[PDB]
């Protein structure tokens, strides 16, 4: 039995499996270079960690890495049931809260290396975490999409640390009891995007889809389809970052102004942005809670030792 | 803060969360009496253990209990995302394999108390487990059912440790890549059963639905919808038990004869039955593997400490 030592947490219901020991050595390169090696040479390990039976389709994993920079407290690579993420907001909140749980950091400011750049997390007195994310921006606005059976929708294409399509005119009901219909709708959206050749910058695959609606207890409520067709239980840190860039460009949110984003299950992030140069810097605040301390055990006689399915 | 100590395993891909410490005390009564107490007074604990975010909709839990009988090695209560099970074949295989992992038993024959009676498990040299289940029987045969959009189907109503509706003339393709349509189909079947007021013996709610099909490498492949609308990744021990009773009554399987049942994801059980009196005793053999050793942590500040959702 190979062993993988993890701290499982969740942020607003969205889980993070922080791998603290047991994965193959990925060398001493950047987090982006280590991601390439992990995917190319050791992708079976991602599958063991986060697919059924030892994980779940909902699960996002985070491999804790020694960072290159002396002033960074950690590096991380994020992954899910289908592949690799860029940044991960809920995941970074989970990582920091987990490092605190392990006694490796205290309250204060920490820099975390990721495959898309270094972010800065503040662990507050209440143990919530603010993440100063990589820069966010809108690439295209009100891109028209024909949805069979639904008709035309318009969406923004925006980068928040992953690529998102953001839709307000969907006409769908956003609530936990409707996640089946919402999942089908957003799958159809991604299909339509793929059909029409619509990408982000430099042919970036738009693999996250988010729908927005009014909420009586927040500025907005969202539903977010992740690359592997599981939904985000949280308001989605990178997704909300993309949203801030869109609001700003539309003249609807100024620097420093708070924006409360509720998730499909009612959890909340508060967010604002700062302007540095031409760049918009999204800052997200939320809380994670520890779910479990676990050691995954990989039995060589188990036919699903490297995970179930395709 | 509060801790729940578990051994997670899976049987042919179907997970079992064996709770070995941390649940409230349920007294010294029978397993059935303890189930009553667990559900009435402590159902939040089931939810904390097996619902999101610390569990999954797929997960079946098994609370380890001290048995009443001096010659029993353990008692168990089984539960899922919706409520409580009776017996659980895959879960018993997982329990026995987990007790061996913990060094609490060795290879040989063990009696396990359950809410529907005592079963006998044999842990073999290859670490597979044979479970001699409680008696099984067919209650009604070829019950007619109109399915709006399909229509009509015929099924058997049978007890294998839980109540099942068993269908062969469904016209559905049974494979992992089709679980979405299979889930809808069985949901409708159950919908139709409730509509017509169809039950098992003494008003027994038929809460498991199973479809059967031919298989090139087994006698049959099945899809099993569990009470909480998750599917069984295993061939389903109690489900296959019910199947043996139906086959026997139809003159299609004699005592001692092997029946190989494949699951929707390709895992297999081998099964046969023995005849004692007017009773049919189903015997199921399969293998579990350990997934993880974990300590669930229940943070009082966590909004979802007792689980997400309805
Ligand atoms: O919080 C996020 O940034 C995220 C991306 C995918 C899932 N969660
Ligand atoms: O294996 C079984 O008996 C079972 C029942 C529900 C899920 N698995
Ligand atoms: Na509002
Ligand atoms: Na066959």
């Amino acid at each position: 039995m190979k062993k993988i030592t993890v701290i499982d947490s969740h942020t607003g219901g969205e889980p993070t499996r922080l791998v603290i020991d047991g994965f193959p050595d990925l060398g001493r390169g950047s987090m982006a270079e280590r991601l390439q090696i992990l995917e190319r040479e050791h992708d079976q390990w991602r599958r063991a960690c986060v697919l059924e039976p030892r994980g779940s389709d909902v699960l996002v994993g985070a491999l804790l890495c020694q960072p290159q920079a002396g002033d960074a407290c950690a590096g991380v690579i994020f992954f899910n049931n289908s592949g690799y993420l860029g940044m991960c907001g809920h995941g970074t909140i989970g990582l920091v809260r987990s490092l605190y749980h392990l006694g490796r950091i205290d309250q204060g400011v920490h820099r975390i290396e990721t495959p898309v750049g270094t972010v800065e997390a503040t662990l507050h007195e209440d143990l919530s975490v603010s993440v100063r994310n990589v820069p966010a921006y809108r690439y295209r606005t009100q891109v028209m999409l024909q949805l069979p059976g639904h008709g035309k929708v318009h969406g923004d294409i925006a980068w928040g640390g992953n690529w998102f399509f953001l839709i307000s005119d969907h006409g769908q009901r956003i609530a936990l009891d409707n996640v089946e219909a919402l999942t089908h709708y957003t799958r159809d959206v991604r299909q339509a995007l793929e059909a029409a050749g619509i990408t982000g910058a430099e042919g970036g695959v738009i693999d996250h889809i988010e729908l927005f609606a009014d909420d009586p207890q927040a500025d907005s409520r969202n539903f977010v389809l992740c690359p592997g067709k599981a939904y985000d239980r949280s308001p989605c840190g990178t997704g909300t970052s993309a949203k801030l860039a869109c609001l700003a460009a539309d003249g609807k949110l100024a620097p420093g102004q708070a924006w409360r984003q509720a998730s499909v299950i009612g959890s909340q992030f508060s967010a604002h942005y700062e302007k540095v140069g031409e760049q918009l810097i999204p800052i997200l605040r939320g809380s994670a809670h520890i779910s479990a301390e676990a050691t995954l055990l990989l039995d060589d006689s188990d036919p699903f030792v490297w995970g179930i399915g395709s």
